[PDB]
């Protein structure tokens, strides 16, 4: 019920090259067809050939088989880039419908998934769906045209030896059934070797190196013991089945050998007979697995209408802000994650005065970088009510607000593009190259960017291969700079602070929070010293907050955590 | 070029093979049956056409249904045998090959590690090491058994009309040039495909991991647009790539099919074919047609073994890497602990600012010093140079008036107890994380007491089944407060000369604390500490504090007597 319900919501994709399918459904009926005709002359070339004729050995046979194998190259051509440009055509609009869509999701989907299954089911599956039923309507067309083909030369040429070989296939079907039916490790490898790569470190020391090799001796083998073992029971369900097929066929040779039988047969009927019976093993073999493709292929599609159907995040607001020199404030604001039920932020007020850097510290856990994702709109709120210029974040279309704000960390992921493109991103049209090159030393990114081989227009490379964990906040820092965005959210848990050079990312930042609301969850202590207001998050509360004169001395808990950092 | 660069890559992997050589002999010797199986029963057409259809019913009937049978049961004993061989000798090789790179991996420079994903190894040595065996068990079963084959078919044409072979052996040159020809025009171009599908990834990976500035820098056209280009040159990639074999497969076999209707327009001439016979004539024939199979498995081996060795060369190049540098000679059971630098430089690979500059200092036996300054500095890089995880430029580090490179770096390393809150917990009991590689050195109760004494048993008393509770599974089960003191349970036991403890990453953010520092007091009593210090507690008790800028010693003295000094040890007292 559901793998077929699922083909026809697929379907509709299908349809607009439906026009493909057909001309290769005639391509491949003809192919069969072409295939049948030769085992076909073959008894023109055995009786009619050695009866005394060269009329047809040399006419009727080397002619019609070039003739024959044309049509059937052509055919194959055809069908081939029909199928090809059909199923071309219905993995990019799924993968294309697919990137969208998972574009437009919720960061709460993209918590639950790897992002590698997310991107498997673009790169993949999509394309498996199209290979599965590309594979299942190709064998059901070819291979069923080559079996009537087949079947019937058969009774034709010799009705008492074939029927001997239909009464005999369902016993052979049951036995084939029996054995076909007796046709971890992988991941210990992997461990056993990741967690000596991550703790290659404390092997050294401890001398680890001896209970390491042996560990891995004991998971290398067993994995091999493993790999042996699903090859050796593939092997012998064939040898098996080809075993039983010989029987029966060896069965009907023993039956033309009465005299009733031989007395029809020629030496080319029997030739063709066989050589028909012998072309019916590899039809019947492929139309017995079709409907098991057909399945895992709308196995993987029911996978992605299971994304498709998954719904966007919600965006209802209807206002617009052209820019927002102001406040973000929160009113008792309280916030759980989606599948945990203890608040990761209870009763929580915080205001972020217009031109003003709130630094806010907190235990590594704490819902402190929370607080950054609620602004942004990551996530909507339970309770409370969350001010941008004295409006509910929520009053406002998701793309005006986000333009109000631009993040800077070093995990800023960084895309294939120039590093031009990379900082003037998804505006590069916008900004002039001397607005952007201006950003780029002021973000003290320049010092490692002329070292490039073509500088600005060098292209980061391959994922982002070239760049190294200082580099990029610097270029995350030039995007903000030049985007000029009036809120400032600031990562620097991510941070990576130990770098060549420090003092450059320091001064960086330092124009940068001037003048502009600046929001950071703050491990850097010239960041925090010289910010307008520190807040301190332990659990989902605020426990204590301190300007100047209060940084001197802090009620709670500021003393212990800034004696740790 | 290539054919010598693959010889020479598997003239070095054959002492892998070799061990195995009694499988290898065995599995092709199978094969070559399997091929005469198929040889000797197109012969069987033969006296089934002429003979049995030349009146006589004895053949057709007795013996010629049960030889068939037979022959199969040969074929299907021959198949499953040299599959299970061959299934034998890659999995050994495999694994072999893996045990090598995995063993060469470990002692590797921790220069290599930091640089490299861990990943990118990992994957490799799994997949590449089985891809040797594949694609080089695939090269050998086809020139055994199809090399067979075509012998066998070859001499039963000459056999069967001597004429008529000879034909297609003159044709053959031509008509071999013709398909080489025709077929390194069109299919050459799976790597086409690769760089496009590389760039779907790309494209598809970026928008998925950094989902996040999309969304707040607005880039979703910029992406989806990208997307839409690419896509679209998969596309076309994907039928390029079949438009190659579409192309390439009807033409090839149709220059086969001239070459046979020129034999078979010879079959009607009267000089030949008046000796042989209809039944001559299905047995060589089938057998030219047998021979199509063959001939292209055969003349796509190179292609086939030449990847096989550039899979293996990259698992060569990996173990032909060089390892950590160690050649001590020097072992120490239980060193003092008088370590000394003396004029130590140094700078991280690839770098080129110093992360130390002329460091003096001196660590005596049984007492503790404590390296603080501004956050950043080489007061890490200090801590990793005892254990050699990094070779200083200039001076040297005496341990026990000896430079730490006479030392053997497993003497050394045994010397040297490392304490820090990102220790590594390999997934395995609490027990035998305590006694990570000496299991079988010492006993329960001497494991019970040591996580007694670093104040551990607080949170192990709470475990599942407490001590024997399996932590790990990547430290899930460990908060930060509690490695600590399992590293600290792990130094005790051992009873290591040499501390090395690690404050900067440790959260003094811990319900229970106060046994943090109790344990760190009950630890250092007896031996040479070297604290990267953060704590008050241990400021407190140090025998020495240094004060470091930018690997450099600017201050030396004790927590009172730099106080009273109150110089630059005041100004970090009044920032921390
Ligand atoms: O698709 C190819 O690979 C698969 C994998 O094994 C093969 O099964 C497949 O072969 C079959 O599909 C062939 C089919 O089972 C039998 C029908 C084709 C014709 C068989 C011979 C007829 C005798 C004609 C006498 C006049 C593979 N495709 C090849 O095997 C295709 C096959 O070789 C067709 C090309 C044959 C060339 C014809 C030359 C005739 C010369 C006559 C002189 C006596
Ligand atoms: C007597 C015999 O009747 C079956 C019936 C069902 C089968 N269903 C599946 C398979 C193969 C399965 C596989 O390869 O996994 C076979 C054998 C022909 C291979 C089957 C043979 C047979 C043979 Cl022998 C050769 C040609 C035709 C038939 C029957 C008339 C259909
Ligand atoms: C006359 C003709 O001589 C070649 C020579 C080299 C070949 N080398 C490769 C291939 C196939 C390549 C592919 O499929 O990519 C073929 C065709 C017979 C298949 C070749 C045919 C021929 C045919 Cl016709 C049939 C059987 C034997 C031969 C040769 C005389 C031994």
């Amino acid at each position: 019920l559901s793998t077929w319900q699922t083909f026809r919501r697929l379907w509709p994709t299908i349809a607009p090259f439906k026009a493909g399918l057909i001309v290769a459904g005639v391509a491949l009926i003809l192919n069969a067809a072409s295939d049948t005709f030769m085992l076909s002359l073959l008894k023109p070339l055995l009786d009619d050939g050695f009866g005394k004729t060269d009329r047809s050995v040399l006419v009727w046979m080397p002619l019609v088989v070039i003739g024959l194998m044309i049509l059937r190259g052509i055919t194959s051509y055809v069908s081939s880039y029909c199928i090809s440009w059909v199923s071309g055509k219905v993995v990019m609009t799924m993968r294309r419908r697919l990137f969208g869509h998972m574009m437009g999701m919720p960061v709460s989907f993209f918590d639950k998934q790897s992002t590698g299954t997310l991107l498997s089911r673009i790169t993949y599956d999509s394309e498996q769906v199209a290979s599965s039923s590309s594979g299942a309507l190709i064998t059901v067309v070819r291979e069923g045209a080559s079996i009537i083909g087949l079947f019937i030369m058969m009774f034709y040429y010799s009705w008492q030896l074939s029927i001997i070989l239909i009464v005999l296939a369902p016993i052979v079907s049951i036995a084939i059934r029996v054995v076909s039916k007796r046709f971890n490790t992988m991941g210990q490898v992997t461990t056993s070797a990741e967690q000596m790569l991550k703790g290659h470190k404390e092997v050294l020391i401890f001398g680890g190196q001896e209970v390491e090799t042996k560990r891995f001796d004991k998971v290398s083998n067993r994995m091999r013991l493993q790999g042996m073992k699903m090859v050796s029971a593939s092997s012998i369900s064939d040898p098996i089945i080809q075993l039983i097929a010989s029987l029966a066929l060896a069965f009907v040779l023993y039956a033309a050998s009465f005299p009733s039988v031989m007395d029809s047969l020629t030496a080319g009927t029997i030739t063709v007979v066989f050589s028909s019976m012998i072309a019916l093993m590899r039809p019947l073999k492929s139309l017995t697995n079709v409907n098991a493709q057909f399945q895992r292929g709308m196995a993987a599609c029911q996978t992605l209408f299971t994304i498709l159907d998954s719904e966007q995040e919600k965006d209802e607001g209807k206002r617009v802000i052209e820019r927002a020199t102001g406040d973000v404030e929160f009113r008792n604001v309280t916030f759980t994650y989606p599948g945990r039920d203890v608040p990761a932020l209870r009763n929580i007020n915080l205001k972020i005065p217009a031109g003003k850097t709130v630094a806010l510290v907190g235990r590594s856990g704490s819902g402190k970088s929370t607080i950054a994702s609620l602004i942004t709109r990551f996530y909507d709120i339970d309770e409370g009510e969350i001010l941008m210029d004295g409006h509910d974040l929520r009053e406002y279309t998701l793309a005006s607000l986000r333009n109000q704000v631009a993040l800077v960390s070093q995990n800023v992921h960084l895309f294939n593009d120039t590093v031009a493109n990379n900082i003037a991103y998804a505006r590069t049209e916008q900004y002039s190259r001397e607005q952007i090159e201006e950003a780029a030393r002021m973000a003290y990114a320049m010092d490692f960017i002329n070292k490039m081989d073509n500088g600005l227009d060098t292209v980061i490379g391959e994922n982002g291969v070239l760049l190294s964990g200082g580099q990029r906040q610097r270029i995350a820092i030039a995007r903000a700079l030049l985007r000029d965005s009036p809120i400032l959210i600031l990562d620097e848990a991510t941070s990576a602070l130990d770098t060549e050079s420090e003092r450059a990312i320091q001064a960086a930042l330092d124009e940068l929070q001037k003048n502009r609301t600046s929001l950071v969850i703050a491990h850097r202590l010239s960041t925090i010293e010289k910010a307008d207001e520190i807040v301190v998050v332990e659990d989902g509360v605020i426990v204590e907050r301190g300007t100047h004169n209060d940084l001197l001395e802090h009620r709670g808990v500021y003393a212990q955590l800034h004696k740790m950092q």
